Order: C-alpha cells, then sequence, then structure tokens
C-alpha cells in the first residue's frame, strides 16, 4: 500500500502467534514491542529515546508478518508506550518514504 | 525524492535562519527540535516517548524549509536527543510511506 500520514501509520502484525497493532516508524532504528509473551532465549539491552531509556529483552531471528509481508529479525520487548516497527524490518518489507 | 530506509532518513532543514539536520519520523505526531534559538513567544508543554517525558517550548506558526519544501506549523523545542520532523509537517510536504 501507499500510506499518507494524516493519521498514525498503524498496521496489523502477527508475531508469536498473536495479533497486534504497531506503528510504522521511520524514526526507529529497531523494532520495539510492548511486553508480550515470546518463546525463546533473549538478552538484556537498554535503549534510549526522547525521555530517557528503558530496559528491553532482545530476541533475534523472530518472524513477524507486517500488513501481510513476512520479515525475520530482531525484536526488542519492553516497556515502550507503543508498538513500533523500525527500519530493521521496514527495509525487509520494501517500505520507502516519498515526497 | 524517494527515500529508502537502509540508513536513517535525515534531511536538511532551515528554521529560524539556521541550518540543521533532522530525521523524517513517521512515528512522531509532532516536530521536536534540539535546544535552539527561535524568536517569538512560546508555551510550556510536556511530551512523552520511549523513556519518559520531557519539557518543551511550543512555538506555533513557524516556517521550516524541509529538503526544499516549505511548511508552517508547530515546532516543539527541548531536550530531544535527535531533531525529529513529525507528521504535522510531513503531511504538508506530501510525504507518504509505500510498500
Ligand atoms: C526519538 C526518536 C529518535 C526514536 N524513537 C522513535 C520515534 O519515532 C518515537 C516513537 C514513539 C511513539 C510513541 C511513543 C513512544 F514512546 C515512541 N516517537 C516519539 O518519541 O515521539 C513523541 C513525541 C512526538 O510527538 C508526539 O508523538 C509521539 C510522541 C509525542 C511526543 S524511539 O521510540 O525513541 C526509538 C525507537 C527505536 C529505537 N531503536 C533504537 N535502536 C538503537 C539506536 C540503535 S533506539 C530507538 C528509539
Amino acid at each position: 500500500p501507499q500510506i499518507t500520514l494524516w493519521q498514525r501509520p498503524l498496521v496489523t502484525i502477527k508475531i508469536g502467534g498473536q495479533l497486534k497493532e504497531a506503528l510504522l516508524d521511520t524514526g526507529a532504528d529497531d523494532t520495539v514491542l510492548e511486553e508480550m509473551n515470546l518463546p525463546g532465549r533473549w538478552k538484556p539491552k537498554m535503549i534510549g529515546g526522547i525521555g530517557g531509556f528503558i530496559k528491553v529483552r532482545q530476541y533475534d531471528q523472530i518472524l513477524i508478518e507486517i500488513c501481510g509481508h513476512k520479515a525475520i529479525g530482531t525484536v526488542l520487548v519492553g516497556p515502550t508506550p507503543v508498538n513500533i516497527i523500525g527500519r530493521n524490518l521496514l527495509t525487509q518489507i520494501g517500505c520507502t518514504l516519498n515526497f
């Protein structure tokens, strides 16, 4: 699709057997999801944003279906206020900005 | 232009007589710039992001030239780690996401 930006660019994702909504976020290097139940091992990481940092669990080689496209990569799970799809996965689905 | 997302989507902006770089950020509702010298009145505001909140100065009807396109709107100025162009201004320059 083409998505204009008059509203937040939310999409449906499927990850870990679960359906969620997430924001297509060109300002995010990485993908950060709300606390959720994922299988597998993970590693602790801290990440920064506008208001300081948060501790996240880093999961690698996770499958995520984003508005009907499949992608595999790193997903960070922790206390983010919004589910964010970052450039690590936006590149895999072929997303571009245009103006 | 069309911008792919293998690198951060940075652009040059001109605001308040000054040249800066900023990130085209579809995950940002509003535009948030580093502390900088802007003329005019402003109002205090707090905004939230991944790691808590920050206090910003809200300036309205500010002219900003973003990669060669002009836009007028609200700019929030405060301790953000990165200069962010949000959807309030991305819509004015006609920016879309595509995949
Ligand atoms: C600050 C930008 C630079 C980065 N952020 C991505 C922005 O798009 C976030 C998304 C957002 C939206 C809503 C709530 C949020 F909690 C967060 N928007 C944002 O703060 O906007 C603020 C501000 C704008 O107006 C309004 O609109 C939303 C909200 C409110 C006030 S990030 O989430 O912090 C991030 C994400 C991934 C990531 N990966 C990293 N990896 C390591 C470096 C390698 S670091 C890193 C940091």
